[PDB]
């Protein structure tokens, strides 16, 4: 059934991916012996947030439709002291396909939106873990043409943690 093209938890040296801001927005965060890589951003404090973090190269495979799976946690605007009108709890999932396995830099207007994505759950100041509240959210973008493409994540002012990506094809 399913292809794997990209498994982000699986990846063995750098991932490679880029971020802009390069600093103070999405940041790679670990947290590993019996209790692992995470990107994070956590700026709900700050106003006009507008922190992406994009993948390399995901080669398509041929397939007309891939899938993206996304695993994350984030947490509940109510339980960030000093949140003002600028907390978020949804963060934007785009896509940008390329033939450029190589591309030098990509503006944030070349990529298209697949979705605005909402947590199932969220963590709060009671919990002291807690992966019951890890969310798994699957999209899917449609007819491709190019050889491969990049997946971008765009915070607009969420707390949150990027677990694992996975992008395959069925």
């Amino acid at each position: 059934n399913e292809v794997t093209l990209l498994d982000s938890r699986s990846v063995q040296g750098e991932l490679g991916w880029i971020a802009s801001p390069l600093e103070g927005g999405w940041e790679e965060v670990s947290i590993d012996e019996k209790n692992i890589r995470t990107y994070q951003v956590c700026n709900v404090m700050e106003p006009s947030q507008n922190n992406w973090l994009r993948t390399d190269w995901i080669t398509r495979e041929g397939a007309q439709r891939v899938y993206i799976e996304i695993k994350f946690t984030l947490r509940d605007c109510n339980s960030l002291p000093g949140v003002m009108g600028t907390c978020k709890e949804t963060f934007n999932l785009y896509y940008y396909e390329s033939d450029n396995d190589k591309e030098r830099f990509i503006r944030e207007n070349q990529f298209v939106k697949i979705d605005t994505i909402a947590a199932d759950e969220s963590f709060t100041q009671v919990d002291i873990g807690r992966i019951m509240k890890l969310n798994t959210e699957i999209r899917d973008v449609g007819p491709l043409s190019k050889k491969g493409f990049y997946l971008a994540f765009q915070d607009v002012g969420a707390c949150i943690a990027l677990v694992s990506v996975r992008v395959f094809y069925k």
